[PDB]
């Protein structure tokens, strides 16, 4: 169940969020889905709220929408949606990768 595709994580608790500074190696796959979320507003909301005294402000609509869209993506695929194939979605032709 873990070696076929990418295991869609279902959070055991409430659907919270974090904003992490990820390296290239920490992301398992570049998914095909296109979620048009606005990075500027999410930065202007997260960086403002992440003051420990102002960490408890009511959520912004863009952040709530992004979290809900990610959770719905997790629910909407039984084992993970297809990734942007190096060859079949990025239009490459290396034989070794096909093998």
């Amino acid at each position: 169940d873990d070696l076929v595709g990418f295991k869609l994580f279902l959070p055991e608790g409430p659907c919270d969020h974090t904003v992490v500074k990820l390296q290239p190696g920490d992301m398992a796959a570049i998914t095909t889905k296109v979620l048009r979320v606005n990075g500027e507003k999410i930065l202007e909301d997260f960086s403002k709220r992440q003051q420990p005294k102002f960490k408890k402000d009511p959520p912004l609509a863009a952040v709530t929408t992004a979290v809900q869209e990610l959770l719905r993506l997790a629910q909407a695929h039984p084992a993970g949606p297809p990734t942007l194939d190096p060859v079949n979605d990025l239009q490459l032709k290396d034989m070794s990768v096909v093998e």
